[PDB]
């Protein structure tokens, strides 16, 4: 329950810039005199993330990032951020988590053709599984993530996947989500009718963002979701899925898709929240396979 030295933690680079923070790239100095659950291959740079809020942020920004200390310091699955540690007792705040060298998932996958830089299938499968690994976790603490997205996944080493939520600042993702004055700002093109029509986020909204994003990863990331598509569509389209009347529209097989995954694909779509399958077996399915 004490803090992380702060003073051990050694500025390497930038890894962000946010409204209210900064996320560096650290090394702990030292660190065989700290295991705080560091992975210390000996004699190597222990390189960690920390997130850090600025201490002339707003009051609101500093409630905003106690709230998120609150829920990150509950989280603990493989493939999903794990805190390592924390800086709250003085400023500035910090968050400290594993480095993961390859960064954001669609940043990292796009560079990459299906194998004929190349990825296999089965590699494509063992990072959805890994997703649904983390999902499947935040379902049994009754957390939902809200903004699903590979853009909101890490990538480390051997094409291991972590969980994260970069927030919807960031320029390169601008163009995913939807802004209105006054009105909270939507990754529209990963949400479920549901969510659009009537703001309600459930554990079985991100079963359908997770439809969607696993449509991103065989996709290798190279797609935006109903890409020809106008926002106004996308919108209008969530009212056809309500209406029920056969005009609602899905995105479609990709090419490194086979029709029995497009069909799980099509589960996480189904208008009824509750026929959308459990991430358990989203990931027994993608696991198998
Ligand atoms: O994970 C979160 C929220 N959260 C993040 O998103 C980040 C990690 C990713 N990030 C980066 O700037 C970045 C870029 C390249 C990178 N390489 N290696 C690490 C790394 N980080 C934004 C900040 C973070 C830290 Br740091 C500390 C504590 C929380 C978070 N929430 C959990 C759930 F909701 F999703 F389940
Ligand atoms: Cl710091
Ligand atoms: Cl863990
Ligand atoms: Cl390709
Ligand atoms: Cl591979």
């Amino acid at each position: 329950r004490v803090d992380f030295p702060r003073s051990r933690l050694r500025f390497k680079e930038k890894l962000g810039e946010g409204q209210f923070g900064e996320v560096h790239l650290c090394e702990v100095d030292s660190p065989q005199d700290l295991v705080f659950p560091l992975n210390v291959r000996k004699g190597h740079p222990l390189l960690v993330a920390v997130k850090i809020l600025r201490p002339d942020a707003t009051k609101n920004a500093r409630n905003d990032f106690l709230k998120e200390v609150k829920i990150m310091s509950r989280l603990k699955d493989p493939n999903i951020i794990r805190l390592l540690g924390v800086c709250v007792q003085d400023d500035p705040l910090c968050m400290i988590t594993d480095y993961m060298e390859n960064g954001d998932l669609n940043q990292f996958l796009s560079a990459h053709q299906l194998e004929d830089p190349t990825i296999s299938y089965p590699m494509l499968l063992h990072v959805a599984a890994q997703i649904a690994s983390g999902m499947r976790y935040l379902a049994t603490l009754n957390f939902v993530h809200r903004d699903l997205a590979t853009r909101n996944c890490l990538v480390g080493e051997n094409f291991t996947i972590k969980i994260a939520d970069f927030g919807m600042s960031r320029n390169l993702y601008a163009g995913d989500y939807y802004r209105v004055q006054g009105r909270a700002v939507l990754p529209i093109r990963w949400m479920a009718w549901e969510c659009i029509l009537m703001g309600k986020f459930t554990t079985a909204s991100d079963v359908w963002a997770f439809g969607v994003t696993l449509w991103e990863v065989l996709m290798l990331c190279r797609a935006q979701p109903f890409g020809q598509l106008t926002d106004e569509q996308v919108i209008e389209n969530a009212g056809e899925f309500f209406r029920d009347q056969g005009r609602q529209v899905y995105l479609s097989r990709p090419p490194a898709c086979p029709q029995g995954l497009y069909e799980l694909m099509l589960r996480c779509w189904s208008r009824e929240s509750e026929q959308r399958p459990p991430f358990s077996q989203l990931h027994r399915f993608l696991a198998e396979d």
